[PDB]
């Protein structure tokens, strides 16, 4: 109930790495929850709007969207969790009252995004202050601390059994390959994919496939590193369009004898999105686009390609909804139905947290934790 | 089982006017059938391959796919038509054993494909004469002729009771429009539907959106003159783009207060496709594109309307699976619950054909009915 002077890794321009600072964490008001931050993960789209890149990036932020913690104080008019609960939080939270909420179509709740975005809690303002200064929130969560606040709708309750320095994961990359297999797309058994890209996304697809009931898995990716850990995640044969002199589609719809019943596209490239679409059978295919492309780019088609059977769609969060349904992936977990071991490829220390970034610029690893007790 | 002399309407080069010709026409061989047309309807397609814009244009040729008749001769091998039968030639046919037959999933039978889009018959030559030269075939039918040859695939039987001067137009618009409707999209009661375009296929698509149940229907067109009409059909409200300086994609997004439940397009212009697209309700938005546009010609977006939700699909004849359901179209029409007296504006004679194009090169009306005999 008073505030807390914490660590954080502060960001304060586009470009410039990140500073490890002291920060004081204010109380919550009502409707709010403030959560040690145990583990946490280093994703893409965090180095992306570090990068400046982003047309809404907002500085100085602190960044991080992927962690589990334990809860100490609740405000004024949470009945639901209690102090010392494991939780985590999402960038998707779940009030269940708006007409996305009761819809079973989505999940796509548009209660607090307006705040989000800006960087404020509901209430308007934030609770991070640095020197004089106030730190906006990011994406929700703020996770690159050792103390944060978050709403009371956007926390998930698992179960505390949990090792907390791996369930961590679950929080964007997993739950969304895995939802795109078993949620969006709904592939019944003896089916035919491609997957485009093989990093954490596209092996969470893989999985989800070969979980799902599918016969033959296609990999393709540019980089040949990638593959060996494909094939043991369940896919079949790789490919490399660098070895063929014609086009992708082309190739794959020599091999597969008219083309692939599903292709998943995880990169964030318009032509791959091209060639996604153009490879799939013709009759009954589908394309499910799960990566996000930088602003201002358009992806192109013809439309001889949709009136012949095809299909585009798309998937944000897997297409769980995620207070509900959080748990029972942690309980999926529990009894090995699905891996969760097998992507992190690296530990490091909250210190090193830049270093993280670097191993990210090159293409060495599929996903880093960082140890944030 | 002697060769014909009948009258046909033959096309010599692009761009100029048919001429009113005399014919042979030979004997049919194994599995084909030979039909005495009776009333006929003048298409879009018909006139964009006569205009000479196609790129696989191929003359001289006899156009029309749309018509009804009675059998007289058949060829070796039939066991299922006798003569005297009134039955309605299919530009998609049902052959039943290749593998797009078998899968519920879709209607495009890949049998005899190949011919013909070559103007020829399966056996690989064509039954038409005129002066020592051969004529072609069009998309498998040629009901521009008193007399025609088609395979035994293309033939669907209907009710002998129907009335075939008017029962004819299930061939390619009305019966796209309802599939497009109840098949392809497969509405739920209460939702909300936008149409763009109001001629024979906005039309048909407006009379399955009431006949399913949709609450409310908006159609969008630049011709005034066309609204009345589908007030009568069910449409609920109408708007004209040229009436607000916004695009009109915001206009419908402002009004429906978030956006449409559905949305057929149903022009043939890419902008008009975007449009479309932007304007279904994030979450839970479809768009079915049913027009068929110009070679060379690209439908772009942003991958972010489809990670939101949206999707686009497409079908060609209403995914109607031809042979076994034209039939069931024809019971329904005399059953009264659907309109085909309805969509006929005009009636010409078989020499005035020429006037037919005038007409749909003005706008003035929705479909023409052509009296053969
Ligand atoms: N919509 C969502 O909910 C959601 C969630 C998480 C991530 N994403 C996005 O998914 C994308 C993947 O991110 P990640 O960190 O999981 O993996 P990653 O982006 O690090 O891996 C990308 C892979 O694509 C390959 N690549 C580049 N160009 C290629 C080309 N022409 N052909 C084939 N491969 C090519 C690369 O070699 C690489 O193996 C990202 O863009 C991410 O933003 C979306
Ligand atoms: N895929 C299939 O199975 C199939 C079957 C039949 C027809 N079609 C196609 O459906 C299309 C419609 O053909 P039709 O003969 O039924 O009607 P039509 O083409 O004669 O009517 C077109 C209407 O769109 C309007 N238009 C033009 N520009 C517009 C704009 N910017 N905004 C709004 N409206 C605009 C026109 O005013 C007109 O009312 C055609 O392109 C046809 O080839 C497809
Ligand atoms: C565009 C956007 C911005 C923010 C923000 N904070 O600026 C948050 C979410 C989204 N976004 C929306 C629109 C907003 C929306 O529909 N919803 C539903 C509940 S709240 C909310 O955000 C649809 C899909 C996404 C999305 C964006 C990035 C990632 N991604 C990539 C890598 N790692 C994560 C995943 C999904
Ligand atoms: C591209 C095409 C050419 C021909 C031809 N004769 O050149 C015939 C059909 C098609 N086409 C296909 C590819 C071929 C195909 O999938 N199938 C399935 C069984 S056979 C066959 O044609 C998919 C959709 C269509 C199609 C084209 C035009 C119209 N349209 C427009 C106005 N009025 C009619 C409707 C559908
Ligand atoms: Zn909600
Ligand atoms: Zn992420
Ligand atoms: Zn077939
Ligand atoms: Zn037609």
């Amino acid at each position: 109930n008073e505030v807390i002077k914490c660590k954080a890794a502060v960001a304060w321009e586009a470009g410039k790495p990140l500073s490890i600072e002291e920060i004081e964490v204010a109380p919550p008001k009502a409707h709010e929850v403030r959560i040690k931050i145990i583990a946490t993960a280093v994703c893409h789209t965090d180095a992306y709007t570090l990068s400046g890149a982003d047309p809404e990036g907002c500085f100085p932020v602190i960044l991080g969207h992927e962690g589990a913690g334990i809860v100490e104080s609740v405000g004024e008019g949470v009945t639901k969790l209690k102090a010392g609960d494991t939780v985590i939080p999402l960038y998707i939270p779940q009030c269940g009252e708006c007409k996305f909420c009761l819809n079973p179509k989505t999940n796509l709740c548009q209660k607090i995004r307006v705040t989000q975005g800006k960087g404020l809690m509901p209430d308007g303002t934030s609770r991070f202050t640095c020197k004089g200064k106030t730190i906006l929130h990011y994406m929700g969560t703020s996770t690159f601390s050792e103390y944060t606040v978050v709403a009371d709708i956007s926390v998930a309750k698992i179960d505390p059994l949990a090792p907390l320095d791996k369930v961590c994961l679950l929080g964007c990359g997993i739950s969304t390959g895995y939802g795109a297999a078993v949620n969006t797309a709904k592939l019944e058994p003896g089916s035919v994919c491609a997957v485009f890209g093989l990093g954490g996304v596209g092996l969470a697809v893989i999985m989800g496939c070969k979980v799902a009931g599918a016969s033959r898995i296609i990999g393709v990716d540019i980089n040949k590193d990638k593959f060996a850990r494909a094939k043991e995640f369940g896919a079949t044969e790789c490919i490399n369009p660098q070895d063929f002199s014609k086009p992708i589609q082309e190739v794959l719809i020599e091999m597969t004898d008219g083309g692939v019943d599903y292709s998943f596209e995880c990169i964030g490239n318009v032509k791959v999105m091209r060639a996604a679409l153009e490879a799939c059978h013709k009759g009954w295919g589908v394309s499910v686009v799960v990566g996000v492309a930088a602003s201002g780019e358009e992806i192109a088609t013809r439309p001889f390609q949709l009136v012949t059977g095809r299909t585009w769609k798309g998937t944000a969060f897997g297409g769980w909804k995620s207070v509900e349904s959080v748990p029972k992936l942690v309980s999926e977990y529990m009894s090995k139905k699905i891996k969760v071991d097998e992507f992190v490829t690296h530990n490091l220390s909250f210190d090193e947290i830049n270093k993280a970034f670097e191993l990210m610029h090159s293409g060495k690893s599929i996903r880093t934790v960082v140890k944030i007790e």
